[PDB]
């Protein structure tokens, strides 16, 4: 393929993740305001749970929570059911990243965070999934496509979940105040 070929080539994929982020722009995001009242409510940590490639995304929203004021760390969902549910204590609130919401690891962690009794949130492409059916509160991100010709590969769906995650984390930290010398006592 000449040079600019491969080019275009490029700009296809990174076209295709531009237009999934403008399909969750243009939707209503009904809850997301249920969402900032949920989390400005949390009196512990928010605790992000994923596996696979949304579970690195949630890696990257726990760790830009909290360096935008909101405390937040991230559990992996498979060694959440090996010993890291014990991480989570009664005020925390767990945000469980799931695009299917019917990934098997992250389901297994339910019938544990329902004893514990934490509020739980889901991110997944559907509040008819498994996942989001047991959460309390389901967030519904839409993803139409991956990126791929073949529509396997987390791309649109990964860079859409990290788009909204990021916006709400600097919505919670508009609301709360959170200032310059507030960031600069968390990155030295
Ligand atoms: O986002 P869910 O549907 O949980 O899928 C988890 C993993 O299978 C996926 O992110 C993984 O990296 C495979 O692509």
């Amino acid at each position: 393929m000449n040079n600019t070929d491969l080019i275009h080539l490029i700009k296809h994929f990174m076209h295709n993740e531009l237009k999934a982020v403008e399909e969750v722009i243009d939707s209503p995001l009904s809850e997301f305001a249920n969402l900032i009242k949920v989390l400005q409510s949390c009196q512990g940590k928010v605790v992000f749970i994923g596996v696979g490639k949304s579970g690195i995304i949630a890696r990257k929203l726990a760790a830009t929570f909290a360096s935008t004021g909101t405390p937040s760390f991230f559990v992996h969902g498979t060694e959440a059911v090996h010993g890291d549910l014990g991480m989570v204590a009664k005020d925390d609130v767990v945000i469980l990243i799931s695009n299917s919401g019917e990934t098997a690891e992250i389901l297994a962690t339910l019938p544990s965070l329902k004893k514990m009794g934490n509020y739980l949130i889901s991110f997944t492409r559907s509040h008819h999934s498994s996942l989001a059916i047991s959460c309390d509160l389901s967030v519904e991100i839409p993803v139409k496509s991956e990126a791929d010709n073949l529509g396997l590969a987390p791309s649109c769906s990964s860079t859409v979940v990290l788009v909204v995650g990021d916006a709400v984390a600097l919505a919670l930290s508009e609301l709360k105040k959170f200032t310059r010398a507030d960031f600069g006592l968390y990155h030295p």
